[PDB]
């Protein structure tokens, strides 16, 4: 029993965190094999012009108490790749993956190449993440673990004026219409991740919270007409299919749970909570619910 | 900016998790140096749990009855002893991944990270607090026994909790790493129930100071309170009494934001009376009590917005 915002064990990622210094700027890098990946803004813009003026010895890379020697450098999109003389003996099995809005991941927040905390979050529909980051956190990474393989999906680059965060995949492509520079940028209007709220409602039913269930069912079309009015993302047939297993475990059809969600949007919770929350939670995917209510290990 | 329920990086603890098997029971153990620590109920059957005599069950066991698996390697048990509700298994190999560590017993209100494990394999990490009723609101399934709670302030891991059981309300009970239970619980399947829980007042105040640091003041008012008047009101909402120790502990957050502890207590009194009126505080529509004053100082900026 119980339901917590659970992150993946961070050990495999901790063994890859390093400190990268270029002039006056210090941030975090990810050391995999003989390459250190970090945000290109460490050299700060005309990034090619700024980079051509730097030599290998201008980049100071520190792994624990050891100084790594930079023997090459190149840029890939908004990520700087520093070739080092030493391969990371702690390099786990890994892949670089680009995630979609709604998908969740764990963040290992780091400062000066030293991990300070781990938390779980989701890529919002507006491509920002509601993280917890201070100055020096740039280069901190987001990831998932599937079996023994770490899938790196996010690298932190910046904080927007509303306090939310923006970054790139590990190939340097930003999530969202953001650019790595000081200019007027703002998060777009966000929406609620509908398939995730439904997954969390199924988790509540698995945990014994059933007060919100009703005898009614709805159609996908009627549900989406209602959901669009509360700034909820449209629910697709793919989302309905993805919720199939949770629907079979609890005996509540997806459009049956949509009728429950419809009533919660129109009438509120009326002083009640669901899994200890007075808000409808959208940062647990259907897969996160299945994994936490099954005990999958790494 | 931002405020998340943040856990400590779990790597130092992951390298200590092992699987302990005794007959048909399999659970988790913590391997530090040449000793594996695990709940003593690993020696019990389900029938035994009603009224187990651990001393009688243990005397019938030899070292080779305990199977300890660390990754893909079988460790050899060369000794065993019981200390309160934990079993200590001496093994023939010291853990090369043993971090710098201490065993610490925490008080209600204190927070810690939990590395939930099954079959000696870590599955997830989450942050939680020792409730005033000595239970923890964890997320644990069958096989999670022996999973541990810890803090890692600096490079040293302070182990404070080992998971033993789930109570009828779905909350969890366990021991410190010396085998002493938190709360009036026994590692026996008898009529046991969590006492009525209360809200950790000093933690809610800390979280209100975190909201001020991150730039939000809508909940403040022009009033103050005496400590006694605050406690008379707080106890009506099932909030723990606020002591002078708690007031002293909130001193640094009070100096950083410029808001006296008793003025923040006045704001809390008003929030309890009025609710939030459609508003949120740090993305929550409830008053959060699982962040200590120390956690707020660790996570939040040193400069108020
Ligand atoms: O955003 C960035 N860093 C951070 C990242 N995360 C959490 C921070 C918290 C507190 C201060 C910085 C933080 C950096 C530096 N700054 S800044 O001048 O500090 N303005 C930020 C407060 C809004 C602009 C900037 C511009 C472009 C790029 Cl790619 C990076 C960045
Ligand atoms: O509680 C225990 N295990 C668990 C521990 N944590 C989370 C669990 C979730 C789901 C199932 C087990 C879980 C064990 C086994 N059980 S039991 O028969 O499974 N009853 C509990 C569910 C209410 C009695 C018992 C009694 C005393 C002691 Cl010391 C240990 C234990
Ligand atoms: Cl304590």
């Amino acid at each position: 029993s119980g339901f917590r915002k659970m992150a993946f064990p961070s050990g495999k990622v901790e063994g890859c965190m390093v400190q990268v210094t270029c002039g006056t700027t210090t941030l975090n890098g990810l050391w995999l094999d003989d390459v250190v990946y970090c945000p290109r803004h460490v050299i700060c813009p005309n990034y090619e012009d700024l980079l051509i003026r730097k030599s290998n010895h201008n980049f100071l890379v520190q792994a624990g108490n050891v100084q790594l020697r930079v023997i090459g450098h190149s840029m890939q999109n908004c990520v700087l790749k520093l070739k080092v003389d030493t391969a990371n003996p702690k390099t786990p099995k890994y892949k670089f993956v680009r995630i979609q809005p709604g998908q969740t991941f764990s963040v290992l927040a780091c400062y000066n190449g030293s991990p300070s905390g781990v938390y779980q979050c989701a890529m919002r529909p507006n491509f920002t993440i509601k993280g917890s980051f201070l100055n020096g956190s740039c280069g901190s990474v987001g990831f998932n673990i599937d079996y023994d393989c770490v899938s790196f999906c996010y690298m932190h680059h910046m904080e927007l004026p509303t306090g939310v965060h923006a970054g790139t995949d590990l190939e340097g492509n930003f999530y969202g219409p953001f650019v790595d520079r000081q200019t007027a940028q703002a998060a777009g209007t966000d929406t609620t991740i509908t398939v995730n709220v439904l997954a969390w409602l199924y988790a509540a039913v698995i945990n014994g919270d059933r007060w919100f269930l009703n005898r009614f069912t709805t159609t996908l079309n009627d549900f989406n007409l209602v959901a669009m009015k509360y700034n909820y993302e449209p629910l697709t047939q793919d989302h309905v299919d993805i919720l199939g297993p949770l629907s079979a475990q609890t005996g509540i059809a997806v459009l049956d749970m949509c009728a429950s969600l419809k009533e919660l949007l129109q009438n509120g919770m009326n002083g009640r909570t669901i899994l200890g929350s007075a808000l409808l939670e959208d940062e647990f995917t259907p897969f996160d619910v299945v994994r936490q209510c099954s005990g999958v290990t790494f």
